[PDB]
DNA sequence: AAGCTTCCGACCCTTTTTTCGGACGATTTAAAAAACCCTTATAAATCAGCAAGTTACGAGACCTCGAAAAAAGAGGGTTTCTGGCGGGAAAAACTCAAAAAACGCTTCGAAATCAACCGGTTATAGGTTTTCGGAGCTA
């Protein structure tokens, strides 16, 4: 089955007990939420091994609906793009 | 006159100190015993170096007992080091719950993509050098 935030919690919090683990969850989320920030205001997010984790933009278009297919216009927006670091690629690459 | 209380004399018994006598030791003096001297020509000892045979004194050894010293064993005590148990506070699992947040339905058309190779970006592993904190110290 799938690893989820909730589990990770418990996990690091077995692996790195000698923490408390309500610092733990308490680092956890704001990572997560400094990391959503840096996104939100137009960041980078670099790292090594890993791999970074960044933007991309979109341009507004006349998309519309699968269900009604009824025109709706679209505005110029950002999204987040995620690539893996060769580290972590070869991690996963079985 | 009677009863109570307090001295006083008589005495009984044992311990402590003094005096006297007796005994023993030491010293002195006198008496007794052993000894020294004076007469001897003749008999026996003196001694010379070495051999041949023997031993009185020394050395070695062991035992025996007793005592002395040392070591062990015992007992008295104090200081401290550790372990077990008990108790309060914090953490984190456990139980109870909502509200988001994701997922699916479900996308035809818009990105995402990998591939190889160049130059360029930059997070950061690793190392290098240094303020802050604490060492307590001392009255």
């Amino acid at each position: 089955g799938p690893m989820t935030k909730s589990e990770l919690i418990e996990r690091i919090v077995t692996h790195q007990g000698q923490l408390s683990a309500k610092d733990v969850e308490l680092a956890i989320k704001t990572m997560l939420e400094q990391m959503s920030q840096a996104l939100a205001t137009g960041d980078r997010i670099e790292i090594r091994g890993f791999g970074s984790f960044s933007l991309h933009y979109r341009a507004p278009r006349v998309g519309r609906n699968p269900k009604t297919g009824e025109s709706v216009r679209l505005d110029g927006k950002f999204v987040p793009h995620f690539k893996p670091g060769k580290e972590l690629r070869d991690r996963v690459n079985e």
